[PDB]
């Protein structure tokens, strides 16, 4: 019917109601797996089409590798298998007959693809090799599952590239990272912070991991929104991906891998949804505009149909709801997230105008028919997009606090902020901060029931350090390493 | 690199060489699973884009349901689970720990989707409900795996529709079947025969199954190319998919399901490939035209202009100006990979203001005056290639369908590589009789035997269009025990994959 708990009253219950009552998602009888209904899958198809077109400009090609991976392949890279083992699902029988060797469901495809890379790459003329696939992924998550954010089966693209040099590899890492920033900001109207993961948080077998971090204002938590890894020669040495180089010597290839998943949808909903339900960014909205005739009515009906037809020919995803009272119809499409409603009533036609209502702010205003067109409606949709992004970015920036000392850090953390702290890289320092922040923290009942914690973890070391204050005289948060002077700022906070 | 085994010499070895040396597919260390390389996956993406656009016109919407299904759901429809049980893969462990509840990988999604259909459908106003998904599926095939044709993981679309009446459901079955025909003929240049499966061959839980049958001329085998099922109320009764109708009664929904897979690619290759390698139908060719300068400043600029004009016209074109490679080497390189049209730009031809074209399917070479060169005229050549590929295969298929009124005629036509039209009266026992008896009297190649195939004939389909078939008068049932069941249609029987 409608949403009966406010977003700030019970966040996880609000989330469940919004994603199901909007017809985005349904629950399923396999734990941690969910059903993507049409309006929801439309968002992921929209991301696919945009991202596919951008990586084609880079020479990346789509492929499909198998779902299954052998134990022998999985166990090839030391760091990788150790970091993924407990989350690997194993097929052990077919029908009633046991397999000779159990085989695993892919948690990620490095060990599935790279034996082929070693065969296909023989010369520098075979490089760069840049492949991508849109697939499903299985990770038997131990943490509490969260729709979209953390599902046991999820959908992604994973790109895997091999290069003759580190310089080419580095360039791709940040090129893809910019593309992930563009998916979030230009399609989903979600602002991001680009950064590098600390040593403790980076991908197993990577030399370094970059990330686009996102912020959930309601409970003050970050979400790792997508990652782009430089694997160096770590995987090519273990899988023997070698090539006859320019210096006539045999060299190991430099590799990257990068992935973006349906976690995007959860961030979009958690950022933009409100107490009336979904609020869809126009460029991924299954329906961008709904036209509602307010109901002698013959003329009004024909003008209503012409408005619909003009928008449809312009390529706007438009619906005509000529079914029920206006108020009931209004709630119907508001719950489902439609960005713009056009109301055509008799009083409006007398003044040669229509009434518009934008979902993100609820503002209502009139537009003269002389100003109505496919292009002017598109401009309204772009204005909504910009407002949604600008609002979220302003809130995010206000909720990032420079905390030079521990008391500032704990205060900002417990009031739902992310923190920029003086940082000197150390696994021991990161663990110290995680433990001490947890001990001095408090979180909502909803977060506690969701299996979340009040601990602060490292989110990223932001790429752009230019707006941050001076590090002079600042002390390490970890007293045992007081002599290791902070040499950058790191973003820490609570997370999913 | 080249194909060193001929298509007619050793079909399975030819097939392996063509799919790997063209960079379409690679083998993998899990039996029955294969790697789809870029040029190959491009064909399936091309099918996806065409088919998705067509079903959208019908109101079908894309979704995504989970990979996993519970034992409880799977066992809900009796016939369905009995027909798939031996092929279902089971997840039983995570990490080092046995799961308390094993879960299965989807062999097909009826039992995954229909509990939700029962929730989403409440009134006739909720109907029709038409959903589709592009997914991977797992069937732990007992038969020997065949790249594309029969893999243990394959990729498909599966559509699932529910209607208020049988009439609406029947109409959709044949609308989708026509779409499968169009995929094969208009994209893949493969001719099809539409028909209904016999009772013994139809989908488990279906009221009837329709099919597009295709023909592999080299070993005289049919391939079931895609299927469109009417499920009647069999699944809606078991999953309680009910609705309040207009007359205020409670009724079970009528349902269909229909699926087309990457088997399409295998049929495309087996039909069109030759002794030089892949032969790609132009509308799924990763590269439709390759432009090759014979090496010069003027010639280079004209070569680039040809490339630019074709690219602006939306043709998928490549310029092969690689330096340390001979022209003949370049020719073989792209012929092996299946490019349908090659343009050679040499100094002698440009002096006469013309270019040399070579079409992959027949190998014919001919010149085109630059005054006639354009995006449209090159597209016309590509469409001519497409029609030729389709017409050649259809002519070959039709010549290999023989009307066999008696058992001796049937065996003779079967052993000389034909499909056979036989007098037919539906009966599971008659079909089993024909299969067993033909197996005893048939012989197949070593290549087919090694591929896990059989020389036995099975029912392929009862063709929908019987209008060209001769009279059944005086013909006897092929099954002597059922002589009292008089033939009342013609059925297509033959060897198959
Ligand atoms: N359980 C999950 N559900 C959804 N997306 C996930 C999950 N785990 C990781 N991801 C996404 O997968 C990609 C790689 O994550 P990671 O290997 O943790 O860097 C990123 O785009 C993540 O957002
Ligand atoms: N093992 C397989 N590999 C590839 N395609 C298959 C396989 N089994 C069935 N198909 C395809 O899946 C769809 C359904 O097949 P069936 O359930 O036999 O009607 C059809 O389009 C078949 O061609
Ligand atoms: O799982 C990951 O994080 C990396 C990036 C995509 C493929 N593997
Ligand atoms: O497996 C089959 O044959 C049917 C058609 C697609 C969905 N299930
Ligand atoms: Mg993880
Ligand atoms: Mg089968």
């Amino acid at each position: 019917e409608g949403i009966d708990v406010k977003k700030q009253e019970n966040f996880s219950e609000w989330y469940s109601q919004v994603i199901t009552k909007s017809e985005f998602l349904d629950y399923y009888d396999v734990s941690g797996c969910y059903i993507f209904r049409p309006n929801c899958w439309f968002v992921w198809e929209s991301v696919q089409k945009f991202f596919d077109a951008e990586i084609k400009k880079l020479g990346v090609q789509n492929v499909m590798f198998p779902l299954f991976v052998t134990k022998r392949a999985l166990e090839t890279e030391k760091d990788h298998v150790e970091g993924f083992s407990p989350e690997v699902a194993w097929v052990t029988k077919s029908g009633n007959s046991d397999l000779q060797e159990p085989i695993a469901l892919r948690p990620t495809s490095e060990t599935i693809m790279y034996p082929s890379y070693a065969k296909w790459i023989q010369s520098h003329r075979d490089l760069p090799l840049k492949l991508n696939q849109w697939t499903n992924v299985v990770r038997w998550e131990f943490k509490h599952a969260v729709p979209f954010i953390r599902s046991r089966e999820f959908y992604w693209q994973e790109g895997h590239s091999a290069f003759k040099s580190k310089e080419e590899a580095d360039e791709e890492v940040f090129t893809i990272l910019e593309l992930y920033k563009r998916v979030y900001e230009e399609l989903l109207a979600v602002p991001v912070i680009k950064g590098t993961k600390t040593e403790n948080e980076k991908f197993a077998g990577a030399d370094y991991t970059t990330t686009v971090e996102t912020f959930i204002a309601t409970n003050g938590r970050a979400v790792q929104g997508g990652t782009s890894h430089h694997l160096g020669q770590n995987f090519s040495k273990m899988f023997k991906i070698q090539f006859e180089a320019e210096n006539k010597e045999t060299q190991f290839a430099y590799q990257n891998s990068w992935g973006l998943s349906t976690r995007t949808l959860g961030v979009m909903i958690m950022v933009h949804g409100d107490d009336k339900g979904m609020v869809l960014p126009p460029r991924v909205a299954f329906c961008q505009v709904v036209v509602i005739p307010l109901i002698d009515n013959a003329t009004l009906v024909e003008k209503t149909k012409e408005i619909y037809n003009e928008l449809e020919k312009a390529g706007i995803r438009v619906k005509l709801d000529d079914r029920r009272t206006p108020g009931w119809k209004y709630n119907y499409w508001e719950l489902r997230g439609v960005p713009l409603r056009i109301e055509v009533g008799p009083k409006d036609l007398e003044k040669q105008q229509i009434m518009l209502c934008r979902r993100d702010t609820g503002e209502k205003w009139t537009m003269p028919l002389s100003e109505f067109s496919g292009d002017s409606i598109k401009a309204v949709l772009d204005k909504i997009h910009d407002s949604m992004l600008n609002k979220a970015r302003k809130e995010m920036n206000e909720r990032i606090v420079v905390t030079r000392t521990w008391p500032e850090f704990i205060k900002a953390l417990n009031s739902g902020n992310m923190c920029l702290i003086p940082w000197h890289e150390s696994k021991a320092a990161e663990e110290y901060i995680k433990e001490k922040s947890k001990l001095e923290s408090v979180q909502s009942q909803s977060d506690a029931n969701t299996g979340l914690t009040g601990a602060a973890k490292s989110l990223c070391v932001p790429l752009d350090q230019s707006s941050f204050p001076s590090l002079e005289g600042l002390e390490n948060f970890y007293p045992e390493e007081a002599h290791k002077k902070p040499n950058c700022w790191a973003l820490f906070g609570r997370s999913y």
